[PDB]
């Protein structure tokens, strides 16, 4: 109650009084006051020597003259001495006039030092840790630990009577897909669960709030037309968008990306549109893909049972190695006989990607050879760089312990399956580590024979067959040629020299029988035919052949009914860096050196609701996941990536690339409290709108970024903006909040001190920053041009956007809560004789 009376304290004790009764002696957060908080006394002792008269900008810490209880000040007198060479220890039955006479010498020699010491900055330090040597004033309090990527999360009252400015209306949590509506969708079975879950990481955003729905809007607007408004180049927006963390956030913005994509570009009224901003989701419940077709098909999903199905039947270790028929039929699209024009569903396909399958590996390598205790994935850079060294040589073991085994063989079947948008992981091509772009991996050549091989022959129907033989098992996968459909189809001349055929084993046991025969039917445009390899493996590796002439030696034909036929002189187990298994790839020979297969989308008005078409022309794309979590800091401005990516264009195009999924581009905080903000990728943010703009990201400056864009678009290249709207990190304005110890779920912790309780967390944006800019900037022109977006009543919340309101500042009331911050439960000062909150 606005009023530190300084009384049997400190023996200095009526010069210690506050300067005045103004907010501006005291650092406080909304009128509160923290344990780590300074104020400005009367009279200043000196160089601990003379009174000085007046105190200027002479702040000092508030535990210096007052404490909350007198434990606490004993222990902050023992503290001190040891901090400063006073050997004089005082336990726990000492009285009270020693502890005041014991701090006033503390403050004397503090003052000393101070005048010593050129500055002030050791005692912010040594009081900082003296307080957090306390519990009610350190992690202590905020336990028990739970399964919260960061170990814990508190959530913001929405009433509560002492931080009325930080109170909400909504902060309704969980409304995934899934849990959409507060009750489980009863539609989808495939995912027993929820769905997903609310609070993931650092300060989560709270996307059940109509006006940060419309500011995400407003958000997704910017990216879409980047150029446009940062470099008033309409040649630099963003194409698409990835929308992150799908099942951390309320499922709204779906409906609002789905809508914006529908009105601003048309995506729905027929493929050409659809195919020009082709937008993804990361969701990883199995009910999202059923919902968001159900929804329209307005983005595509990953394919996660294909991808499981890849990574246990090939990448996973020999003895844990499932049976290969899932490749066949574990995925969206059961690829026995895909002889469909248009699939049921659209998906994107991968194996690996910036964080799935990658810092999975560091995380396994370091919780088994350096640190046992790590958290989810909050490494430290030493950990990193010690775990990258075992990784390094565990990629070119032939026993890997750690990585992938068979990456050739899933992209082959990925760069050749019917039906999926395939996605290339850069760390895949290039090494995880290291400046972008520099170092191939073992797997580049292979990869990039695939790539422009997709390009030349491969189209028409899909078979797929699973054969034992011998002591194991093969699958035969072949696409008939373009414009052949079915297997009967004879096809023209361009059907007669497209087409494939892969074969793959995942033992490197495999032996055939000396009367076993794996006869491939290629279809019936290749009777009689000659037929060369693509990739063949060897005793160390892979051969690639990159011509006809190459393979000039290895020629062989199908029969009369357009079988290949192949015997155990053909197919065996090997074991090497590349292969755990078996792979060959066989194309028909005397393609035109400028063969492409590929299809354009159509401009025919699409019938049957939905926007995206898994078809001819859409499968005809590739996608490129074109970062790494683990890419090196550039040293010099042409190792930026997007100063290579503008620079390595003419490798992309050739590659077949139509989808450049860029890393996020918002400038990194640096906190280190998650991988995101150690390594810097541009998922750990503090101001959404600044694509290096203030300073530039991991990737180069915000003209980097442009001139990446218009080099990307120069080719014919779409580009991907990755909307992050889950959370935002590292915030650089205090907030006093009322806030509840939960679980991810946000289900209260129960035997927790914070219930109901004050909380100072980092929760505002600085109002100068490109936040302040552009922050519902475009509103306005949002709802002229489309009203219906600011119609629609959202389902979660049963009301529409509200852009009445910009949020030019980020602030507690636009947030669910944050991760624990290690502050403690009785952070904010109270008088100790009423048991009150000292307020201003
Ligand atoms: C942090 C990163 O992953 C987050 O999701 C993880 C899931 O919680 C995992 O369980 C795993 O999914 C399995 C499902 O739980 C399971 O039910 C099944 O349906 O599918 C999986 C098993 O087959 O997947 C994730 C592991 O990475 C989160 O949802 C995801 O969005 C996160 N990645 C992006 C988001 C951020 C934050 O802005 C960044 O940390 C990443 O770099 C982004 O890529
Ligand atoms: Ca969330």
């Amino acid at each position: 109650n606005k009023d530190i009376v300084t009384t049997r304290s400190n023996l200095y004790k009526k010069y210690n009084q506050v300067y005045d009764r103004s907010a501006q002696s005291f650092e406080h957060v909304d009128h509160y006051l923290t344990a780590e908080s300074w104020y400005r006394p009367k009279y200043i002792l000196k160089d601990g020597k003379t009174w000085t008269q007046s105190t200027e900008k002479d702040f000092r810490p508030l535990l210096m003259t007052w404490w909350p209880s007198q434990e606490t000040q004993r222990q902050y007198v023992n503290y001190m001495n040891a901090q400063l060479g006073i050997n004089k220890t005082y336990d726990d039955t000492s009285n009270q006039l020693q502890l005041n006479i014991a701090a006033a010498t503390i403050q004397a020699k503090i003052e000393a030092k101070i005048t010593t010491l050129k500055n002030t900055d050791w005692l912010r330090q040594t009081i900082s840790a003296f307080v957090k040597t306390q519990s009610a004033w350190n992690s202590d309090s905020e336990k028990p630990f739970d399964d919260h990527l960061q170990n814990g999360a508190v959530l913001y009252d929405n009433e509560g009577k002492l931080t009325p400015y930080a109170n909400s209306n909504y902060r309704i949590l969980n409304r995934t897909p899934t849990n959409q509506t507060g009750k489980k969708d009863p539609r989808y079975t495939a995912d027993n669960t929820i769905g997903g879950y609310e609070f993931l990481l650092a300060n989560d955003v709270d996307n059940s709030n109509p006006v940060v729905q419309a500011e995400q809007l407003n958000w997704l607007h910017f990216l879409m037309n980047f150029g446009n408004i940062y470099a008033n180049d309409p040649d630099a927006n963003f194409d698409s968008i990835r929308v992150d963390a799908v099942d951390n956030v309320d499922a709204d913005l779906l409906q609002i990306a789905g809508d914006y994509l529908k009105a601003a570009k048309g995506i729905h009224k027929n493929d050409k549109a659809a195919n020009d901003h082709l937008s993804i989701l990361e969701a990883w419940s199995d009910n999202d893909t059923p919902y968001l077709h159900d929804d329209g098909d307005n983005m595509i999903n990953m394919d996660n049972k294909l991808r499981l199905s890849l990574l246990f039947s090939l990448a996973k270790p020999l003895n844990q190695r499932s049976g290969m028929n899932p490749l066949i039929t574990n995925s969206l699209v059961n690829r026995t006989d895909d002889n469909a024009e248009t699939a049921a569903v659209p998906s994107y396909s991968f194996i690996r990607a910036h964080d799935s399958e990658v810092q999975d590996l560091i995380r396994d390598i370091i919780k088994a050879e350096i640190n046992p205790n790590v958290v989810g994935y909050s490494f430290t850079m030493e950990e990193i760089k010690k775990a990258f060294e075992i990784y390094n040589k565990d990629l070119l073991a032939t026993e890997k312990k750690y990585t992938h085994y068979n990456t050739a063989l899933s992209y082959a079947l990925l760069l050749t399956n019917k039906s999926s948008v395939p996605r290339v992981y850069y760390g895949d091509m290039f090494t995880d580590d290291g400046q972008y772009m520099a170092h191939k991996t073992i797997n580049y050549e292979a990869i990039e024979t695939l790539l422009k091989a997709r390009i030349k022959y491969v189209s028409g129907g899909q078979a797929m067959r699973n054969q034992q033989v011998g002591n194991s098992e093969i699958i035969t996968s072949v696409r008939y040629g373009k414009g052949a459909l079915k297997a009967t189809d004879t096809g023209d001349r361009t059907t007669r020299t497209s087409g494939v055929a892969v074969i793959e084993g995942n033992n490197p046991s495999l032996r055939l029988k000396a009367s076993d025969r794996v006869v491939v039917n290629m279809g019936a445009a290749h009777k009689n035919q000659a037929y060369r390899p693509l990739l063949l493996t060897t005793d160390n590796g892979i051969k690639a052949y990159h011509s006809d002439q190459e393979a000039a030696g290895l020629v062989r034909y199908t029969n009369d009914r357009g079988e290949l036929i192949f015997t155990a002189a053909d197919i065996k187990g090997y074991a090497n860096p590349q292969v755990s298994g078996y792979l060959g790839v066989w194309v028909p020979v005397g393609a035109a050196a400028d063969q492409d297969v590929r299809v354009a989308a159509s401009t025919a008005p699409s019938t049957d609701g939905k926007s995206v078409h898994q078809n001819a022309a859409l499968d005809s794309r590739v996608m490129f996941e074109g970062f790494s979590n683990f890419q090196a800091f550039a040293t010099k401005k042409e190792e930026y990536t997007n100063v290579v990516i503008a620079k390595n264009v003419d490798k992309f195009a050739e590659w077949g690339v139509t989808d450049f999924e860029m890393a996020p581009q918002y400038v990194s905080s640096t906190d280190g409290s998650f991988l995101d903000s150690v390594i810097q990728n541009g998922y750990a943010f503090t101001d959404r709108y600044d694509l290096g703009i203030s300073k530039p990201n991991k990737y180069g400056t915000a003209d980097d970024l442009v001139k990446a864009i218009k080099a990307l678009h120069s080719k014919g290249i779409k580009v991907m903006a990755d909307w992050v709207p889950d959370q935002m990190y590292a915030f650089p304005e205090k907030e006093v909040v009322t806030a509840t110890r939960v679980d991810k779920f946000g289900k209260p912790v129960e035997g927790s001190q914070i219930k109901s309780v004050l909380y100072v967390a980092d929760s505002k944006s600085s109002g100068k920053d490109q936040q302040a800019k552009y922050g519902g900037a475009f509103l306005e022109e949002l709802q002229a041009k489309y009203p219906e977006l600011f119609a629609r009543k959202q389902i979660s919340t049963g009301v529409p956007m509200d852009p009445s309101v910009k949020i030019k500042q980020w602030s507690a009331k636009y947030f669910n809560g944050t991760n624990i911050l290690g502050r403690g439960a009785g952070y904010v000062l109270k008088d100790q004789a009423t048991n009150t909150y000292f307020n201003i």
